[PDB]
């Protein structure tokens, strides 16, 4: 008969975030033609320019936090802007999804 089976898989949600509150522990690499590009784009259709993705890890006393490894073309574009927030898909994540990142810098995150 009808399907079977459902999809399970961790919580994202877009949020207009403060830049301020994005941990962004890399160098970015920036070309900065595309950079002048998504200031234009943001300038003239802001919906155009997708979220950027942001892993929402929960410390081991439940303190949040967000940290930000891509997007850095858009993060820098909306910080020549001096905006106050930006669009993130916080995408809910753990200490060993953080792990793929820092590795042996991972923080013990309370």
């Amino acid at each position: 008969g009808p399907h079977m089976s459902i999809h399970s898989g961790r919580i994202a949600a877009v949020h207009n975030v403060p830049l301020s509150v994005l941990i962004r522990p890399l160098p970015s690499v920036l070309d900065p033609a595309k950079v002048q590009s998504l200031v234009d784009t943001i300038r003239e259709d802001p919906d155009s320019v997708p979220p950027i993705d942001v892993l929402w890890i929960k410390g081991a006393q439940g303190g949040d936090y967000f940290y930000s490894f891509g997007g850095c073309h858009r993060y820098a574009a909306y910080q020549q802007l001096q905006r106050e927030t930006i669009p993130a898909k916080l995408v809910q994540s753990t200490l060993s999804d953080l792990r793929v990142y820092l590795g042996a810098s991972t923080p013990d995150l309370q």
